[PDB]
C-alpha cells in the first residue's frame, strides 16, 4: 500500500461544445505525469440523449488514450445537463473491497439541476467525487442559487469518506460591477477581486461547510468571447468552474497545482485543472 496517491481533477462548463480531440493538456498529462486517479466533470446541454452523436468520439478518444497508461474507468455518468467520469490505475483495484457506487440527485421535475456522486475504496480508504449544477432561478432546499445539496456531501454522512472532491460550476459568482471587476483583473489583483466572490457567502449560510478551495492565482474563467482572451463584459468576470476538497477522517490532501487552461478557448468558460497529493 503506498503512503501517497495523486489525483487530477478537471471540470468545464462546456455548454453545447463537443469534447476537444487534444485531451492530454486537459487531464494534466502533457508533462508526462501519471496520476493515480483522474476525474472529469462537465456541465452543459444534451449529453444523455446525445442528438449530436458525440458519445462515440468521447469514448473512442479517451478510451484510446488512457488505456496505454494503465487506467481503468470506474464509472461514466451523464444526464441532460451534467457529466462525471472517474478513472483509476488498474494496479490499485481490489475488486471485492472497491465498493464502486454512484448516486444521482435531482432537485427539479425536469431533472436539469442536481448532482452526481461517485465513490470507491482503495487500500481501505474511501474516495468520493461530486459534481453539481444549479440554475439561478430555481427554488431549492437551500433557498439559494448555489449548487449545493446535503445529499451530495459525503462528509455529512455517519461514516464520511476519507478523500472528497467537489468539481464543477458551483453557480458561485463575483458580486460586484463589471467595471470594478475588470479593473482588478487588469491590475492582477486576484485576491482583491476574490473578496467579492460568493463562496464565502455560501459558507456563511452553512453550504460547502468545511470544504477548502486551493489558492486561486488565475484570472476569472468567465465570461469570454469564444476563441479569444477577451472578456465579454455583459457579465462580471467570475470564477465559475471550481475544485473543492475535504477529508472526513483527518487525512492530509495537498494541492500541488490549481489552474485554468487558457489553451482551451472554444467557449465562454475556460476549464480548471487541479492536481493533488493525498496521504493515506
Ligand atoms: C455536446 C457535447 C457532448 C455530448 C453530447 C457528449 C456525449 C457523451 C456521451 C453520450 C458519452 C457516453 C457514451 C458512452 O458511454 O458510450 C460521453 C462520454 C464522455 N464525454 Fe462526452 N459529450 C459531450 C461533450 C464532452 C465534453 C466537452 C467533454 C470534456 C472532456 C466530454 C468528456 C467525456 C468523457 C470523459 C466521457 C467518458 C469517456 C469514456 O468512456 O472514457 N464530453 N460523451
Amino acid at each position: 500500500p503506498p503512503a501517497q496517491l495523486s489525483v487530477h481533477t478537471v471540470s468545464w462548463n462546456s455548454g453545447h461544445e463537443r469534447a476537444p480531440t487534444n485531451l492530454e493538456e486537459l487531464l494534466g498529462l502533457n508533462s508526462g505525469e501519471t496520476p493515480d486517479v483522474i476525474a472529469v466533470a462537465v456541465q452543459g446541454f444534451g449529453f444523455q440523449t446525445d442528438k449530436p452523436q458525440q458519445g462515440p468520439a468521447c469514448v473512442k478518444n479517451v478510451q484510446s488514450l488512457l488505456t496505454s497508461k494503465g487506467y481503468t474507468k470506474l464509472k461514466n455518468t451523464i444526464t441532460e445537463t451534467m457529466g462525471l467520469t472517474v478513472y483509476c490505475l488498474e494496479k490499485h483495484l481490489d475488486q471485492n473491497t472497491l465498493k464502486n457506487e454512484t448516486i444521482i440527485v435531482t432537485v427539479d421535475d425536469q431533472k436539469k439541476s442536481g448532482g452526481i456522486v461517485t465513490s470507491f475504496t482503495i487500500y481501505n480508504k474511501r474516495f468520493s467525487f461530486t459534481t453539481s449544477r444549479m440554475s439561478d432561478e430555481d427554488v431549492t432546499s437551500t433557498n439559494t442559487k448555489y449548487a449545493y445539496d446535503t445529499r451530495l456531501d459525503y462528509s455529512k454522512k455517519d461514516d464520511p469518506s476519507d478523500f472528497l472532491f467537489w468539481i464543477g460550476d458551483l453557480n458561485v459568482r463575483v458580486e460586484t460591477n463589471a467595471t470594478h471587476a475588470k479593473s482588478l483583473v487588469d491590475q492582477n489583483n486576484i485576491d482583491g477581486l476574490m473578496a467579492f466572490d460568493q463562496l464565502k457567502k455560501a459558507k456563511e449560510q452553512k453550504l460547502f461547510d468545511g470544504w477548502t478551495e486551493p489558492q486561486v492565482t488565475f484570472k476569472p474563467t468567465y465570461k469570454f468571447k469564444p476563441n479569444t482572451d477577451e472578456y465579454d463584459l455583459s457579465a462580471t468576470p467570475s470564477w465559475t468552474d471550481r475544485a473543492l476538497y475535504k477529508s472526513g477522517t483527518g487525512k492530509t490532501i495537498q494541492p500541488l497545482s490549481y489552474n485554468s487552461l487558457t489553451n482551451y478557448k472554444q467557449t465562454e468558460h475556460r476549464p480548471v485543472l487541479a492536481k493533488f497529493r493525498v496521504t493515506l
